[PDB]
Protein backbone atom coordinates (compact mmCIF):
# COMPACT_ATOMS: atom_id res chain seq x y z
CA UNK A 1 0.00 0.00 0.00
CA UNK A 2 1.11 3.41 -0.94
CA UNK A 3 1.79 5.74 2.57
CA UNK A 4 -0.70 8.40 2.71
CA UNK A 5 -0.04 9.54 5.80
CA UNK A 6 0.51 13.73 5.69
CA UNK A 7 0.49 15.98 8.77
CA UNK A 8 -0.47 19.62 8.45
CA UNK A 9 1.46 21.59 10.81
CA UNK A 10 0.33 25.44 11.66
CA UNK A 11 2.80 27.37 14.15
CA UNK A 12 1.76 30.43 15.85
CA UNK A 13 4.27 32.43 12.97
CA UNK A 14 5.84 34.23 15.88
CA UNK A 15 9.25 34.53 17.36
CA UNK A 16 9.26 32.41 20.10
CA UNK A 17 6.56 29.71 19.18
CA UNK A 18 8.85 28.63 16.06
CA UNK A 19 11.30 26.69 17.35
CA UNK A 20 9.97 24.14 19.19
CA UNK A 21 7.31 23.35 16.87
CA UNK A 22 9.80 22.66 14.07
CA UNK A 23 11.92 20.84 16.62
CA UNK A 24 9.15 18.58 17.33
CA UNK A 25 8.34 18.25 13.38
CA UNK A 26 11.81 17.12 12.50
CA UNK A 27 11.52 14.66 15.51
CA UNK A 28 8.63 13.01 14.25
CA UNK A 29 9.46 13.61 10.14
CA UNK A 30 12.48 11.68 11.27
CA UNK A 31 11.23 8.72 12.99
CA UNK A 32 8.73 8.61 10.00
CA UNK A 33 10.58 9.12 6.85
CA UNK A 34 7.63 7.53 4.83
CA UNK A 35 4.76 10.59 6.47
CA UNK A 36 4.49 14.01 4.53
CA UNK A 37 4.52 17.03 7.28
CA UNK A 38 3.41 20.35 5.43
CA UNK A 39 4.40 23.19 7.85
CA UNK A 40 2.56 26.08 6.73
CA UNK A 41 3.18 29.24 8.01
CA UNK A 42 3.49 33.35 6.66
CA UNK A 43 6.29 34.87 4.99
CA UNK A 44 8.12 35.93 7.37
CA UNK A 45 7.70 33.07 9.91
CA UNK A 46 9.08 30.89 7.10
CA UNK A 47 12.57 33.41 6.82
CA UNK A 48 12.75 33.67 10.56
CA UNK A 49 13.22 29.48 10.67
CA UNK A 50 14.28 28.11 7.55
CA UNK A 51 16.80 31.08 5.30
CA UNK A 52 19.54 29.20 6.50
CA UNK A 53 18.38 26.00 7.50
CA UNK A 54 18.14 22.42 5.55
CA UNK A 55 15.26 20.47 6.48
CA UNK A 56 14.59 16.88 5.56
CA UNK A 57 12.86 15.83 2.34
CA UNK A 58 9.71 14.68 4.20
CA UNK A 59 8.96 18.12 5.44
CA UNK A 60 7.75 20.69 3.18
CA UNK A 61 7.14 24.40 3.86
CA UNK A 62 4.16 26.33 2.30
CA UNK A 63 3.32 30.16 3.08
CA UNK A 64 0.07 31.74 3.85
CA UNK A 65 -1.24 35.25 4.82
CA UNK A 66 -0.21 37.42 7.66
CA UNK A 67 -3.13 39.35 7.47
CA UNK A 68 -0.88 42.84 6.88
CA UNK A 69 -2.56 44.38 4.04
CA UNK A 70 0.38 45.88 1.45
CA UNK A 71 0.48 49.26 2.54
CA UNK A 72 -0.54 49.01 6.13
CA UNK A 73 2.43 49.36 9.00
CA UNK A 74 1.17 47.70 12.47
CA UNK A 75 1.80 50.61 15.49
CA UNK A 76 4.47 49.04 17.61
CA UNK A 77 2.66 47.32 20.32
CA UNK A 78 3.43 43.17 20.13
CA UNK A 79 -0.29 42.72 20.00
CA UNK A 80 -0.97 44.20 16.52
CA UNK A 81 0.35 41.59 14.55
CA UNK A 82 -1.05 38.60 16.26
CA UNK A 83 -4.35 40.05 15.99
CA UNK A 84 -3.95 40.65 11.99
CA UNK A 85 -2.81 37.17 11.50
CA UNK A 86 -5.21 35.65 13.81
CA UNK A 87 -8.20 37.48 12.08
CA UNK A 88 -7.45 35.84 8.55
CA UNK A 89 -9.55 33.04 10.04
CA UNK A 90 -9.55 29.30 9.13
CA UNK A 91 -9.98 30.52 5.17
CA UNK A 92 -5.89 31.61 5.52
CA UNK A 93 -5.69 27.76 6.84
CA UNK A 94 -7.23 26.20 4.19
CA UNK A 95 -5.23 28.16 1.71
CA UNK A 96 -2.01 26.26 3.17
CA UNK A 97 -3.98 22.76 3.63
CA UNK A 98 -4.47 23.60 -0.53
CA UNK A 99 -0.67 23.91 -1.57
CA UNK A 100 0.19 20.96 0.83
CA UNK A 101 -2.86 18.93 -1.08
CA UNK A 102 -1.68 19.56 -4.70
CA UNK A 103 2.18 19.54 -3.80
CA UNK A 104 1.66 15.91 -1.74
CA UNK A 105 -0.79 14.57 -4.17
CA UNK A 106 -2.16 13.37 -0.38
CA UNK A 107 -5.41 14.20 1.37
CA UNK A 108 -4.49 15.93 5.17
CA UNK A 109 -4.68 13.25 7.69
CA UNK A 110 -3.90 14.83 10.81
CA UNK A 111 -2.79 18.33 11.98
CA UNK A 112 -0.33 19.45 14.55
CA UNK A 113 -1.23 23.24 15.82
CA UNK A 114 0.24 25.55 18.19
CA UNK A 115 -2.75 26.01 20.69
CA UNK A 116 -2.85 29.91 20.05
CA UNK A 117 -4.38 29.20 16.07
CA UNK A 118 -7.90 27.87 17.56
CA UNK A 119 -8.99 28.46 13.68
CA UNK A 120 -7.22 25.54 12.58
CA UNK A 121 -9.23 22.89 15.10
CA UNK A 122 -12.07 24.54 12.61
CA UNK A 123 -9.82 23.42 9.81
CA UNK A 124 -9.42 19.95 11.58
CA UNK A 125 -13.21 19.49 11.62
CA UNK A 126 -14.09 20.17 8.70
CA UNK A 127 -11.67 18.27 6.78
CA UNK A 128 -12.68 15.20 9.75
CA UNK A 129 -9.17 14.35 10.87
CA UNK A 130 -7.64 14.79 14.55
CA UNK A 131 -6.28 17.88 16.03
CA UNK A 132 -3.56 18.03 18.12
CA UNK A 133 -2.72 21.17 19.89
CA UNK A 134 0.82 22.15 20.68
CA UNK A 135 1.43 23.83 23.85
CA UNK A 136 5.32 25.94 23.94
CA UNK A 137 4.47 28.02 26.66
CA UNK A 138 4.53 27.69 30.49
CA UNK A 139 3.08 23.76 31.23
CA UNK A 140 1.35 25.28 34.24
CA UNK A 141 -0.22 28.15 32.91
CA UNK A 142 -2.82 25.72 31.08
CA UNK A 143 -4.99 25.42 34.41
CA UNK A 144 -5.88 28.90 33.60
CA UNK A 145 -8.24 28.80 30.80
CA UNK A 146 -10.69 25.83 32.78
CA UNK A 147 -10.50 28.65 35.36
CA UNK A 148 -11.59 32.50 33.62
CA UNK A 149 -14.49 33.27 36.02
CA UNK A 150 -13.43 31.89 39.15
CA UNK A 151 -9.65 33.82 38.50
CA UNK A 152 -11.65 37.05 36.97
CA UNK A 153 -13.91 37.06 40.44
CA UNK A 154 -10.91 36.51 42.58
CA UNK A 155 -8.99 38.51 40.55
CA UNK A 156 -11.39 41.43 41.06
CA UNK A 157 -12.48 40.98 44.87
CA UNK A 158 -9.37 39.47 46.81
CA UNK A 159 -5.67 40.56 47.70
CA UNK A 160 -3.01 41.17 45.23
CA UNK A 161 -1.24 38.64 46.89
CA UNK A 162 -4.27 36.27 47.73
CA UNK A 163 -3.36 32.38 46.33
CA UNK A 164 -5.23 30.35 43.82
CA UNK A 165 -6.11 27.70 45.89
CA UNK A 166 -8.76 26.13 43.37
CA UNK A 167 -6.47 25.33 40.81
CA UNK A 168 -5.58 22.07 41.59
CA UNK A 169 -1.63 21.56 42.20
CA UNK A 170 -1.01 25.54 42.31
CA UNK A 171 -2.07 27.04 45.45
CA UNK A 172 1.25 29.19 45.09
CA UNK A 173 0.03 30.62 42.77
CA UNK A 174 -1.40 34.55 43.40
CA UNK A 175 -3.77 36.87 41.56
CA UNK A 176 -0.85 38.96 41.11
CA UNK A 177 1.07 36.62 38.68
CA UNK A 178 -2.58 35.81 36.43
CA UNK A 179 -1.95 37.30 32.92
CA UNK A 180 -3.63 40.45 32.56
CA UNK A 181 -4.66 40.00 29.06
CA UNK A 182 -7.25 37.46 30.68
CA UNK A 183 -8.70 39.84 33.02
CA UNK A 184 -9.24 42.50 30.83
CA UNK A 185 -13.01 43.22 29.54
CA UNK A 186 -14.82 45.78 26.79
CA UNK A 187 -12.72 47.87 24.55
CA UNK A 188 -9.36 46.15 26.74
CA UNK A 189 -9.67 42.69 25.09
CA UNK A 190 -8.29 42.04 21.86
CA UNK A 191 -8.70 39.22 19.32
CA UNK A 192 -5.59 37.61 20.76
CA UNK A 193 -6.75 38.04 24.14
CA UNK A 194 -10.25 36.41 22.87
CA UNK A 195 -8.77 33.40 21.29
CA UNK A 196 -6.80 32.82 24.44
CA UNK A 197 -9.71 33.19 26.38
CA UNK A 198 -11.58 29.91 24.66
CA UNK A 199 -9.12 27.49 25.35
CA UNK A 200 -11.30 25.97 28.05
CA UNK A 201 -13.41 25.24 25.66
CA UNK A 202 -11.02 24.43 22.44
CA UNK A 203 -7.83 22.49 24.22
CA UNK A 204 -10.99 19.12 25.31
CA UNK A 205 -12.04 19.07 21.80
CA UNK A 206 -8.08 18.35 20.45
CA UNK A 207 -7.40 14.56 20.32
CA UNK A 208 -4.19 15.03 22.49
CA UNK A 209 -2.27 18.11 24.13
CA UNK A 210 1.30 17.76 23.49
CA UNK A 211 3.42 20.14 26.11
CA UNK A 212 7.04 21.13 25.08
CA UNK A 213 8.20 20.58 28.70
CA UNK A 214 9.36 18.15 31.07
CA UNK A 215 6.42 15.96 33.27
CA UNK A 216 8.71 15.15 36.05
CA UNK A 217 8.96 18.77 36.71
CA UNK A 218 5.22 19.89 37.02
CA UNK A 219 3.05 19.36 40.35
CA UNK A 220 1.52 15.90 39.61
CA UNK A 221 -1.66 17.03 40.48
CA UNK A 222 -1.42 20.01 38.06
CA UNK A 223 -0.93 17.02 35.42
CA UNK A 224 -3.63 14.84 37.12
CA UNK A 225 -5.99 18.20 36.78
CA UNK A 226 -5.01 18.90 33.34
CA UNK A 227 -5.29 14.81 32.60
CA UNK A 228 -9.34 14.90 33.41
CA UNK A 229 -9.65 18.07 31.18
CA UNK A 230 -7.95 16.54 27.98
CA UNK A 231 -8.89 13.93 25.58
CA UNK A 232 -4.93 12.79 26.05
CA UNK A 233 -1.81 14.74 27.78
CA UNK A 234 1.62 14.11 26.25
CA UNK A 235 4.83 15.99 26.79
CA UNK A 236 7.16 15.57 24.08
CA UNK A 237 10.74 16.44 25.81
CA UNK A 238 11.62 20.12 24.15
CA UNK A 239 15.70 19.44 23.92
CA UNK A 240 16.68 20.30 20.31
CA UNK A 241 17.34 17.85 18.31
CA UNK A 242 20.58 17.67 16.13
CA UNK A 243 18.58 19.12 13.16
CA UNK A 244 17.26 22.14 14.68
CA UNK A 245 20.77 23.65 15.62
CA UNK A 246 22.23 26.09 13.33
CA UNK A 247 25.75 26.29 14.25
CA UNK A 248 27.03 30.02 15.16
CA UNK A 249 30.02 31.72 15.43
CA UNK A 250 30.82 33.18 19.26
CA UNK A 251 31.24 36.68 17.58
CA UNK A 252 32.12 37.88 21.39
CA UNK A 253 33.56 35.19 22.36
CA UNK A 254 31.65 34.35 24.98
CA UNK A 255 32.37 31.09 26.14
CA UNK A 256 35.69 31.66 25.98
CA UNK A 257 35.40 34.38 28.30
CA UNK A 258 33.62 32.66 30.68
CA UNK A 259 36.36 29.98 30.39
CA UNK A 260 38.27 32.54 32.06
CA UNK A 261 35.50 32.61 35.38
CA UNK A 262 35.70 30.54 38.18
CA UNK A 263 32.63 28.01 38.41
CA UNK A 264 29.10 29.21 39.37
CA UNK A 265 30.47 32.92 39.18
CA UNK A 266 28.73 35.04 36.47
CA UNK A 267 25.42 36.35 35.67
CA UNK A 268 23.95 36.06 32.61
CA UNK A 269 21.28 38.91 31.86
CA UNK A 270 18.61 38.19 28.82
CA UNK A 271 15.01 40.35 29.66
CA UNK A 272 13.69 39.36 26.22
CA UNK A 273 13.34 40.60 22.90
CA UNK A 274 9.21 41.14 22.76
CA UNK A 275 8.21 43.90 25.11
CA UNK A 276 10.72 46.78 25.15
CA UNK A 277 11.83 46.86 29.03
CA UNK A 278 11.09 50.31 30.58
CA UNK A 279 14.04 52.25 30.26
CA UNK A 280 14.28 53.01 33.52
CA UNK A 281 14.77 49.32 34.45
CA UNK A 282 17.38 48.97 32.32
CA UNK A 283 19.53 51.83 34.01
CA UNK A 284 18.53 50.09 37.48
CA UNK A 285 19.71 46.98 35.56
CA UNK A 286 22.98 48.52 34.98
CA UNK A 287 23.50 50.42 38.02
CA UNK A 288 23.09 47.41 39.96
CA UNK A 289 25.61 45.26 37.97
CA UNK A 290 28.24 47.58 37.72
CA UNK A 291 27.90 48.35 42.30
CA UNK A 292 28.17 44.50 42.58
CA UNK A 293 31.12 44.10 41.38
CA UNK A 294 30.07 39.99 39.97
CA UNK A 295 31.15 39.61 36.44
CA UNK A 296 28.25 39.33 34.14
CA UNK A 297 27.24 38.88 30.36
CA UNK A 298 24.56 40.75 29.62
CA UNK A 299 22.90 40.23 26.35
CA UNK A 300 21.17 43.63 24.78
CA UNK A 301 19.37 45.03 21.97
CA UNK A 302 21.87 47.72 20.03
CA UNK A 303 19.03 50.13 20.23
CA UNK A 304 19.31 50.07 24.41
CA UNK A 305 23.51 50.87 24.50
CA UNK A 306 22.44 54.88 24.34
CA UNK A 307 20.04 54.51 27.43
CA UNK A 308 23.18 53.03 29.06
CA UNK A 309 24.57 55.09 31.82
CA UNK A 310 27.54 57.26 31.05
CA UNK A 311 30.93 55.09 30.89
CA UNK A 312 29.01 51.98 32.47
CA UNK A 313 30.07 49.99 29.85
CA UNK A 314 33.47 51.16 29.69
CA UNK A 315 34.16 51.49 33.30
CA UNK A 316 32.97 47.54 34.01
CA UNK A 317 34.51 46.31 30.77
CA UNK A 318 37.22 44.44 32.94
CA UNK A 319 34.49 42.28 34.50
CA UNK A 320 31.79 42.00 32.07
CA UNK A 321 30.41 41.83 28.53
CA UNK A 322 27.53 44.24 27.34
CA UNK A 323 26.97 42.13 24.16
CA UNK A 324 23.91 42.19 21.12
CA UNK A 325 23.57 38.38 21.63
CA UNK A 326 25.15 35.46 23.19
CA UNK A 327 24.61 31.55 22.31
CA UNK A 328 22.50 31.25 25.00
CA UNK A 329 22.03 27.71 25.08
CA UNK A 330 25.81 27.10 25.32
CA UNK A 331 25.86 30.07 27.68
CA UNK A 332 23.50 28.83 30.16
CA UNK A 333 25.19 25.44 29.82
CA UNK A 334 28.83 26.72 31.06
CA UNK A 335 29.83 26.10 34.29
CA UNK A 336 30.96 29.50 34.89
CA UNK A 337 27.71 30.74 34.92
CA UNK A 338 25.70 31.24 38.43
CA UNK A 339 22.46 33.00 38.23
CA UNK A 340 20.36 33.65 34.85
CA UNK A 341 18.36 36.95 35.19
CA UNK A 342 15.32 36.60 33.19
CA UNK A 343 11.87 37.78 32.14
CA UNK A 344 11.18 34.09 32.15
CA UNK A 345 10.50 33.30 28.79
CA UNK A 346 9.22 29.19 28.31
CA UNK A 347 12.07 28.76 26.30
CA UNK A 348 15.05 30.81 28.44
CA UNK A 349 13.41 28.82 31.77
CA UNK A 350 13.60 24.99 30.37
CA UNK A 351 17.20 25.98 28.92
CA UNK A 352 17.76 27.42 32.66
CA UNK A 353 16.38 24.61 34.45
CA UNK A 354 17.93 21.70 32.43
CA UNK A 355 21.68 23.26 33.23
CA UNK A 356 21.35 23.69 36.77
CA UNK A 357 21.45 27.78 36.75
CA UNK A 358 19.34 29.27 39.58
CA UNK A 359 17.29 32.75 38.07
CA UNK A 360 16.67 36.23 38.96
CA UNK A 361 13.28 37.04 37.62
CA UNK A 362 11.09 39.99 36.96
CA UNK A 363 8.19 39.17 34.70
CA UNK A 364 7.06 41.07 31.50
CA UNK A 365 4.35 40.30 29.93
CA UNK A 366 1.85 37.13 29.28
CA UNK A 367 2.28 34.20 31.51
CA UNK A 368 5.99 35.15 32.45
CA UNK A 369 4.46 35.76 36.16
CA UNK A 370 3.55 31.99 36.12
CA UNK A 371 6.52 30.77 35.16
CA UNK A 372 8.62 33.01 37.92
CA UNK A 373 6.17 32.03 40.59
CA UNK A 374 6.39 28.37 40.08
CA UNK A 375 10.73 29.15 39.87
CA UNK A 376 10.06 30.88 42.85
CA UNK A 377 7.87 29.47 45.47
CA UNK A 378 7.01 25.94 43.75
CA UNK A 379 10.65 24.62 42.11
CA UNK A 380 12.34 27.08 44.64
CA UNK A 381 15.65 27.22 42.34
CA UNK A 382 15.11 31.21 42.46
CA UNK A 383 13.83 34.43 43.31
CA UNK A 384 11.11 36.99 41.61
CA UNK A 385 13.58 40.65 41.63
CA UNK A 386 13.53 42.32 45.04
CA UNK A 387 10.96 44.70 44.62
CA UNK A 388 8.95 42.86 41.50
CA UNK A 389 10.64 45.51 39.73
CA UNK A 390 14.36 46.03 38.51
CA UNK A 391 15.97 48.55 41.21
CA UNK A 392 19.68 49.32 42.03
CA UNK A 393 19.27 48.67 45.57
CA UNK A 394 17.11 45.39 44.79
CA UNK A 395 18.61 43.85 42.01
CA UNK A 396 22.02 43.93 43.87
CA UNK A 397 20.28 42.24 46.88
CA UNK A 398 18.89 39.13 44.62
CA UNK A 399 22.67 39.20 43.27
CA UNK A 400 24.22 38.53 46.46
CA UNK A 401 21.52 36.05 47.40
CA UNK A 402 21.75 33.87 44.58
CA UNK A 403 25.52 34.14 43.73
CA UNK A 404 27.16 34.32 47.32
CA UNK A 405 24.96 34.42 50.35
CA UNK A 406 24.65 31.22 51.97
CA UNK A 407 20.92 32.50 52.57
CA UNK A 408 21.16 31.39 48.81
CA UNK A 409 22.50 27.73 49.11
CA UNK A 410 18.95 26.08 49.31
CA UNK A 411 17.95 27.91 45.74
CA UNK A 412 21.25 26.69 44.54
CA UNK A 413 21.11 23.11 46.07
CA UNK A 414 17.63 22.73 44.78
CA UNK A 415 19.13 23.84 41.30
CA UNK A 416 21.18 20.84 40.88
CA UNK A 417 18.65 18.92 42.28
CA UNK A 418 15.87 19.80 39.04
CA UNK A 419 19.19 19.25 36.73
CA UNK A 420 19.26 15.89 38.09
CA UNK A 421 15.18 15.62 37.35
CA UNK A 422 15.33 16.78 33.87
CA UNK A 423 18.19 14.34 32.99
CA UNK A 424 16.38 11.68 33.84
CA UNK A 425 13.24 12.77 32.15
CA UNK A 426 14.86 12.89 28.96
CA UNK A 427 16.43 9.31 29.70
CA UNK A 428 15.06 6.08 27.91
CA UNK A 429 12.49 5.57 30.75
CA UNK A 430 11.15 9.13 30.82
CA UNK A 431 7.63 9.77 30.16
CA UNK A 432 8.13 11.54 27.60
CA UNK A 433 9.67 8.56 25.39
CA UNK A 434 6.67 6.74 26.14
CA UNK A 435 4.43 9.88 24.94
CA UNK A 436 6.56 10.27 21.80
CA UNK A 437 5.92 7.31 21.33
CA UNK A 438 2.02 7.73 21.49
CA UNK A 439 1.95 10.75 19.52
CA UNK A 440 4.04 8.53 16.34
CA UNK A 441 1.28 6.26 16.47
CA UNK A 442 -1.37 8.68 16.86
CA UNK A 443 -0.12 10.02 13.38
CA UNK A 444 0.59 6.69 11.86
CA UNK A 445 -3.05 5.32 13.11
CA UNK A 446 -4.57 8.98 10.89
O1 LIG B 1 2.60 32.21 25.99
C1 LIG B 1 2.31 33.36 25.56
C2 LIG B 1 3.00 33.95 24.40
O2 LIG B 1 3.98 33.23 23.79
C3 LIG B 1 2.60 35.33 23.95
C4 LIG B 1 3.25 36.01 22.79
C5 LIG B 1 3.03 37.37 22.60
C6 LIG B 1 3.62 38.04 21.54
C7 LIG B 1 4.43 37.35 20.64
O3 LIG B 1 5.01 38.00 19.60
C8 LIG B 1 4.65 35.99 20.81
C9 LIG B 1 4.06 35.32 21.88
O4 LIG B 1 1.62 36.02 24.62
C10 LIG B 1 0.94 35.51 25.71
C11 LIG B 1 -0.06 36.23 26.35
C12 LIG B 1 -0.74 35.71 27.45
O5 LIG B 1 -1.70 36.46 28.05
C13 LIG B 1 -0.46 34.44 27.97
C14 LIG B 1 0.52 33.64 27.39
O6 LIG B 1 0.80 32.40 27.88
C15 LIG B 1 1.26 34.16 26.22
Amino acid sequence: MKNKQHVAIFPFPFGSHLPPLLNLVLKLAHIAPNTSFSFIGTHSSNAFLFTKRHIPNNIRVFTISDGIPEGHVPANNPIEKLDLFLSTGPDNLRKGIELAVAETKQSVTCIIADAFVTSSLLVAQTLNVPWIAFWPNVSCSLSLYFNIDLIRDKCSKDAKNATLDFLPGLSKLRVEDVPQDMLDVGEKETLFSRTLNSLGVVLPQAKAVVVNFFAELDPPLFVKYMRSKLQSLLYVVPLPCPQLLLPEIDSNGCLSWLDSKSSRSVAYVCFGTVVSPPPQEVVAVAEALEESGFPFVWALKESLLSILPKGFVERTSTRGKVVSWVPQSHVLSHGSVGVFVTHCGANSVMESVSNGVPMICRPFFGDQGIAARVIQDIWEVGVIVEGKVFTKNGFVKSLNLILVQEDGKKIRDNALKVKQIVQDAVGPHGQAAEDFNTLVEVISSS
